């Protein structure tokens, strides 16, 4: 059942939310980020350290090695290891056991994080874009065609400002986790979960840019990406215009690069010194679209370190992108979003923990009507 689902996933933007997962024959307990930024499904298989545990094949008798090396290099990070099959459960989510491919990692490089609490990534976009190739079923699919599970799952990711993280739901939306309606933008081609922006407000002002940019060369939805990440041009006008927008206050050097911290005392964040942005997503219609909207609560992230913790701190959490667009976790915090892949498109309503202060608040508005015909789709 849904509510059986409810709060199944921990951690944070920064580190990644996680659910739990198990593997092998008897089960081995994991803890697996959740990343619909890649479809690959890979866990901890030898010693590191900065893995509490990890699984062991040799004390699994379901465990099939398929002779097969993998090589999986992202954004930041990478891990390599050996492609095998094997039993998989999610206990706090769908009552069912399905035999999957599992990457057993061996070696890595800046992939798992200190302190993380998971121990594994469940890649849950399309066969596209897997390693090696598109013929490594991912996950999800094998979810799909060994059980009556439907073809959709949800994401509602939630930020410490509003212990749980989150829900997964695994077969259908859970109307307890979203207020208002629902909207449903396409997805453009089924490789990452391509989504088309057709226009960016930065505090109601229009960046006024041919909309191919935005999407230049692509725009992912990606709960495994920390940051919103923009395209070069894009993210320079998204600067200039925050940083004009909040230009009564000096910031650090290095603070816009996201790499250094600026800190409050307790409380007294300048929320309403730092603007909106609003990114339009295509609709289902022609010419139509909605926008959901980004409060500073979102791209501005807190750090938890206990040794900062006297007072508020945040890094800029907006990154220069040379691969396209990524509305990355910030971005899907405070959102129900629905991946639905049955009907082939992306929703989003604002969710149970949505963001807001007493002037603002996290939204999903529509429907807005565009006139310029042009398709905002960087590629066919
Ligand atoms: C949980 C967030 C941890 N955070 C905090 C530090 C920065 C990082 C780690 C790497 N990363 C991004 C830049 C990334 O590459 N994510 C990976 C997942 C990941 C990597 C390393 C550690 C944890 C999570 C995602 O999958 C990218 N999708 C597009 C993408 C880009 C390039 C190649 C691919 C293929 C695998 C299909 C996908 C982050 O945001």
């Amino acid at each position: 059942s849904f509510v059986e689902m409810v709060d199944n996933l921990r951690g944070k933007s920064g580190q990644g939310y996680y659910v739990e997962m198990t593997v092998g024959s008897p089960p081995q307990t994991l803890n697996i980020l959740v990343d619909t930024g890649s479809s690959n499904f890979a866990v901890g298989a030898a010693p590191h350290p900065f893995l509490h545990r990890y699984y062991q094949r040799q004390l699994s008798s379901t465990y099939r090695d398929l002779r097969k090396g993998v090589y999986v290099p992202y954004t930041q990070g990478k891990w390599e290891g050996e492609l095998g099959t094997d039993l998989v459960s999610i206990p706090h989510g769908p009552n069912v056991t399905v035999r999957a491919n599992i990457a057993a990692i061996t070696e890595s490089d800046k992939f798992f994080i200190n302190g993380s609490n998971w121990e594994g990534i469940l890649g849950l976009a399309y066969a596209e874009i897997a390693r090696p190739d598109d013929s490594l079923e991912p996950f999800f699919d094998s979810l799909v065609k060994q059980t009556h599970v439907p073809n959709l799952f949800s994401l509602q990711l939630c930020g410490a400002g509003f212990s749980v993280g989150g829900s997964m739901i695994i077969g259908g939306i859970d109307h307890s986790l979203y207020t208002g309606s629902l909207w449903y933008t396409p997805i453009r081609r089924e490789w990452y979960y391509e989504v088309i922006i057709v226009r960016v407000e930065i505090n109601g002002q229009d960046l006024k840019m041919d909309c191919k940019e935005y999407n230049y060369d692509k725009s992912i939805v990606d709960s495994g990406t920390t940051n919103l990440r923009l395209p070069k041009k894009v993210f320079e006008a998204a600067v200039k215009s925050i940083k004009a927008a909040s230009s009564t206050e000096k910031f650090p050097d290095g603070f816009w690069l996201g790499e250094q911290l600026v800190c409050w005392q307790a409380g007294t964040t300048p929320w309403n010194i730092f603007p909106v942005i609003s990114l339009y997503l295509m609709g289902e219609v022609t010419n139509q679209s909605f926008r959901i909207t980004i409060l500073p609560q979102q791209y501005l992230r807190p750090v938890e370190d206990v040794a900062t913790s006297q007072d508020d701190c945040y890094k800029f959490a907006i990154s220069q992108s040379s691969t396209g667009t990524v509305m990355g976790a910030v971005i899907m915090e405070g959102f129900y979003v629905v991946f639905d892949r049955a009907r082939k498109r992306i929703g989003f309503a604002v969710s149970a923990c949505h963001v807001h202060d007493e002037f603002r608040t996290a939204a999903v508005e529509g429907p807005f009507v565009t006139l310029d015909m042009e398709d905002c789709g960087y590629n066919i």
